[PDB]
């Protein structure tokens, strides 16, 4: 029980919310291990392991479900044991450990705009792209096509119930991006005039499926229906070792008032009942390619960013057991 | 020499002071009606002469409406079949008079003989998902309530003008359990839906259906699901043209709709606010579609111009000479 | 109504005739007797008769498909002329001929839809079959015959093993027969050039009921694109549709797929199950064979028209 | 007195190799648990005295176990569980201590696994089964019955739709088998699947292989079932352990079973030679019709069989088995 | 006891001198006109049995053609059913050579007609992708230019006779842009078409479509890209048989048209070149058929048969018993 | 440049295309590294390790499309830079790099044969089976089981604009093989008595997708259709790291003359453009298995194969490179 004060500090911005969204978090926890690194007092490596293990699984009980933070803890943790089990002694392991989670740190801070780079590289000039939600990653890849000189217009969806679209149409706007604003329900109507479907996600199963906003699992449908290029821009800690294909039970329930106003909702009969899923899941098979920032990958080759970013694998433990 | 009256209706429909599939239809039939039973004409040929030009009028005042052609056709389709075959004056003025009357009454209960034959289908625990306001998709709900069936309905939003909530409280009115969700939903609550009912502004001469936008996306992934998919239609809105496999916008709406004058003003220049009223879903998305005559497969919709209005490859018209 | 069709009548109710075209037949024979043997002085007075001859036989056993079927042509063509001021002479001429035209087409039937189905089958085609069809088993003889060399996988069909019969009819013909499982239709739907199965009814729409198994048959030759072929008379056409209520077909006594003796050593929470029939859409049946022709499977409802005339607007010939 | 002598393959392992290849001992699980006790055994035992010869022995080991039945799909990949870690162990350079012990500790590994593996599918699979589910079943499947057997014992009540798999009639035994345990059974003629999967919720069914491509191989009907499955979008399930999985491809016949199983002898001499009565044992199910394989380490798609070969059994496209030089 | 005029014409057809899915036609209508006009029988029944041999005449001139039944069933049809109807001489002699008269004109206009028809289904900006060398089918680009239609034309080679090079150059006349590429290319090229449009030797009661090898296949990923697929055929294309779930050639062709004489002569004893002239395409592959009556789906053909030649089950040619 | 005079000469041959074929260009290459092994100036590691990636750098530039040229590049530095940076020694890593060239070499000597191998388990006796364009790895397969006496019948598609099907059809003929011969058009028409697909490929995407002589795809999508078994006969060093499905752009536009004669195409309009794209992409759902020389694989599975044999990744950057 000698873990640094940094660490506590970031794991209670962590637990209370302070810190928020998929990249600050895992960075954050990131440095978390860096710092219990670089200022520990530890005098052989044995000890430090317990420090580096102690300090992993106190920032991954504060979120236990969540899916950035335990893949940073991952990222640092599994290139530490590796480095401690093949007999690295106290200033090795630190070496490794410190190394390690700058190197994910930066890799993080860059990742938005690599994306944008392998994304823009499958975007051809008069090009229609159609995307939903407010997504960044999926933003990114558009605005850099936009400024290699490809000529490029994009339909965004509304985005019911918090109408993300919005955001979307006007920030792609100021870029200088023709938009088309849609309804959601003409998803259909217009993938006869898309080139290339283009959106984010909340995270990635396993087995290459999309937990994204609702409706995006329409999108590819019909997406797959007319033979239209489907891309998902998501950075590879968003990848999750879990899969959809057993659970039945739903994601994210959010509050009915997002759909109809309390105001207006509350002169509702008991008859009626309001449902506003947060997500959908998008099976594997409507998605043509993911865009991380190391590159373009088939959604079936989730499960090796798992194993190669952050070492997982089904019949081991998470870096930081035992 | 078309009758006060025929032109009275005539001008209702062209301004519309008469509007719906069910009225404009009904109305168009009984001008036909009144024309005959009050036509002074007293050769038979001089009489036939008049329907023809009472029809003609009737056809012009809205040529882009689906029920309107097909009223005309259904009552002078029967009306040149007993011209043609030389039947007097009386008898002439009969099959028109009678021709009208049975399309008016026929057209009367037309919804609630859909909402009969729908039911059918409906089974006790059925979970069914709707789109829109569709007079006869609610149909057959209350009905299969109304015989007893425990039905939950889940009613899609439908942007951009909420049509969903007017859906919504008029079942639970009738105490029917009601899902409200947004259209985005669609695919993800499927899993869990029974049945898929949804009416139909108008059904192509393959039986592609239009409706409003979103309904193809529904359909699409019902499929996926293999889901039932029936699309509750009047035997009126069925038309001879093809509306699947262009570009071309059945009907471009007012922007303001989806997003509010008040704010459109706001956004950059480069921003254009489409909002299509309807989308075309293919015949193959729909296993039935509800007939006020009977439950029928989406490709038997060119019988039914036949039976029904007289249709037949002819470039005449039963009103054109 | 006369004598002789209520002792027809009975041994219909009484199931003693029993067949798609001998009840049929029977039920146009008992109409043709009784303008036969009618000794009504008034036309009026001659068409009551009829339709309570007609009302008799139909109430006699409803299920059966080919009995309305049998009325329906002749008091179709009797209605139409009686309500035209048709005499009493002349309507019981065209009653009598229309109830001989009916039972001399009835007898040709088998023969005339092998002719027609052996036309589509060529030399050197792998047939899958079903059940034992009558009308099925014409075509693949008829083929045979032509000189055409043909192979027929016969399903088992269980649970009352027809394929036994239909394996052991084709093969002492000399046509070369393949007996498998009914579950290995899929298997060799691989081999397979072409499907003939026969029906119990065919529909409105031309959906397909017939021995349970068909339809599991039908869908794998779908998958395989495999010319699905219906061989079926035009009297087992129904009015009814299948895209209303579902509606079950009946349901067999379960000692026919274990008999009581084995039945009786089993666990009392056991229900064997036991469908006749099951329905084949109609997107899975590419035509239907029948003694007037060949026909796409959504043309039934212009058979059941321009032959029956039914029409969904319109009454039964023998009413009202 | 000569010193190091010792004979190369242990009694033991001749011992029950020799029981597999005479069927004294049978089934997936039973034989692939022999196989990897028998290479536990060896390396238990060999009297060799330096890593090099004990992994020669190994390999001959391995290699007189892989001969025994080659048709045998569990028995290799016992065997390649094992040894591919003991390759691996051996070309890292380890010691004969060290090998010895990576080895005795993939066999022991290998086995508890096994003997654990219908527990697991039987729970893995009810994740997926709701209470007042229809399930539709075919052939007489351990695996399968675990996942219908543990459902039902998680509280959850089931409704089984047994189909009667003929020629062999397996249907009978595992209706009845269900019927004890007290689950409600519907007894049903092979062709009435269709018919019938309009009522179903999911389908579960076992496997006797799995190829490489996800394709499942069962017994006869099994594809059929799965297709009329398909076509309604009832939730598909094939319960397998995971040394069903095979390298090869599967689209002569699978294997063709005797005639007299669909017609008894005495009535088919009365048969004219004209008709032949074709018997096959099993039939292909393509991934397609699979939305789920139920495994012992898990679910995973029809596709991934593939990664269950390669993590599971060391298989990687190369030229030679762990076994071999 | 049948006229030279008639044999005139019959020998032609029968020598291969009168081509073409219309010449062909319309000769053997004007056959049966002239057999009216030019007949000596003095009572209504010496004259039917009389043209009753006309068509016989000219119909087994060349049963393998298509249109030639047609347009015999035409005519005959509807004067069997005059004389079916007991009616006099002079008034079937009549219904005759006046039902000839209107069939040879419908044929005339009839490539105009489809054109028309068919352009309506184009737009400004479509790409069009075609096979084969089809008088019908390019009727269809032409006239979509001629009402100001901004169309391309991406032409397939169609081996082995090389119609794309006759549908190539034409097209480049009318000032049309023409995109040449072989076979093979058709499925790469469909991911940028928008409208497929070709021909059809023939049409079977099931709407199968009988045309140059190759049609199928780009209908095939035609289908695969929902790409709207129409074929140009006129009604006289369209017969009562069945031609689908058949191993048999429609039409095995001269192999020497792939590979040359000189040059086959050279290879290998075991070497066989098959020539199949056409494939079927499934109904299932084509959206609409565009006739010269209007714009119908592929299974109406059986209605288009019923109509224009009177086609029933039990089914009896007019000019046999 | 500090590399053997030999690898020089071999580069030289490559880039003035005197070495055509993949197996022959892979070889070739592989031979290159091998001689600047054996013959090496070197006293110590990073000399030795340094000049075979200059080697493998120059190689490498003479085809920047060649596909088996980079990849037995790959092969070789892969398993090089692994032993290199295990701290191996001068000496030893020489060995390593000349076993892994003299590998690759043989595998790839045997490579024709042994797919004959592997495919001809897939044929059976009485199949009637089509292919297209002339390869020589479907043909190798065709060949093997005709040799173990399969009585098989192969339906040769012409394959315009170069006509290679008349080659595959006398080639064929030759070993005895009853061949029918018949216009690409005619793929569909005879898929119905068609039992196998065999058809080679130029290049496999990391998506399975096969890059192959224009109508690959048509005959692929038909063969689907009748639920044909389709094998594509193909070298793992035939395997691409990069996308190329859901792109309007062509693979390699050829000769308009190829398919119309000079002497002819001047006589036509200039509002004619003719097209002669050299290749389509087969999507993977297409093609049911890869026949390579170590084996039969799902075309997924392609991604496996750029694993294990090339040592390909996303964190992947040529192993001669840094
Ligand atoms: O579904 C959502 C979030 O919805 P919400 O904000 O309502 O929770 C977005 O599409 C992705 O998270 C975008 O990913 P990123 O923004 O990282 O590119
Ligand atoms: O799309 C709509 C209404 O659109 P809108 O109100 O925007 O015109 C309805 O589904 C059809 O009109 C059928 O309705 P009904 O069954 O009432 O005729
Ligand atoms: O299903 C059956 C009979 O079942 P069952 O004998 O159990 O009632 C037959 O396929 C049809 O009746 C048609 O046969 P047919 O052509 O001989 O009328
Ligand atoms: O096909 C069979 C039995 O065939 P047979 O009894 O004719 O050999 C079973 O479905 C599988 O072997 C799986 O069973 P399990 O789950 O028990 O391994
Ligand atoms: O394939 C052909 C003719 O081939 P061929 O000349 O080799 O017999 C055409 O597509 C049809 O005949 C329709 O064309 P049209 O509209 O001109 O009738
Ligand atoms: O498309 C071609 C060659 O086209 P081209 O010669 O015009 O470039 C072949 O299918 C592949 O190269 C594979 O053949 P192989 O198995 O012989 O390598
Ligand atoms: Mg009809
Ligand atoms: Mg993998």
């Amino acid at each position: 029980m000698a873990v640094v004060k940094e660490v506590l500090e970031i794991a209670e911005k962590i637990k209370n919310m302070e810190i928020r969204g998929a990249g600050k978090i895992a960075r954050s926890a990131a440095y978390a291990l860096q710092l219990q690194a670089e200022k520990s007092k530890a005098t052989n490596v044995d000890e430090f392991w317990k420090e580096m293990k102690q300090a992993a699984k106190i920032l991954f009980e504060t979120r236990p479900t969540a899916v950035s933070l335990p893949n940073a803890l991952r990222y640092v943790m599994h290139r530490g044991k590796i480095a401690y089990s093949s007999g690295a002694d106290l200033e090795q392991l630190r070496f490794v450990i410190i190394n390690a989670a700058k190197e994910f740190i930066h890799n993080s801070e860059k990742a938005l705009e690599r994306i944008g780079e392998f994304g823009a590289k499958r975007i051809e000039d008069g090009d229609v792209i159609m995307t939903h939600c407010h997504s960044k990653a999926a933003i990114s890849v558009m605005k850099t096509a936009w400024e290699q000189g490809k000529d490029i217009k994009v339909i965004v969806t509304e985005t019911r119930p918090k109408w993300q679209g919005k955001i979307t149409a006007k920030e792609l706007a100021s870029y200088g991006i023709p938009v088309i604003y849609v309804v959601d329900s003409a998803a259909r109507h217009y993938m006869k005039m898309t080139d290339k479907v283009v959106m984010g996600a909340d995270s990635i199963t396993v087995n290459g499926a999309v937990i994204n906003k609702i409706g995006t699992a329409l999108i590819a449908l019909t997406a797959k229906e007319h033979r239209v290029w489907t891309m998902i821009a998501a950075e590879t800690y968003k990848f999750h070792p879990e899969t959809m294909l057993g659970q039945l039970v739903e994601i994210e329930m959010r509050d009915p008032t997002e759909v109809i106003p309390e105001d207006e909702l509350k002169t509702w009969p008991k008859n009626i009942e309001v449902w506003n899923p947060a997500f959908d899941v998008t099976p594997p098979e409507y998605v043509d390619v993911i865009i991380t920032e190391r590159g373009i990958i088939p959604p079936y080759a989730a499960i090796d960013i798992l194993r190669e970013e952050f070492g997982w694998a089904l019949k081991y433990t998470e870096p930081w057991e035992d």
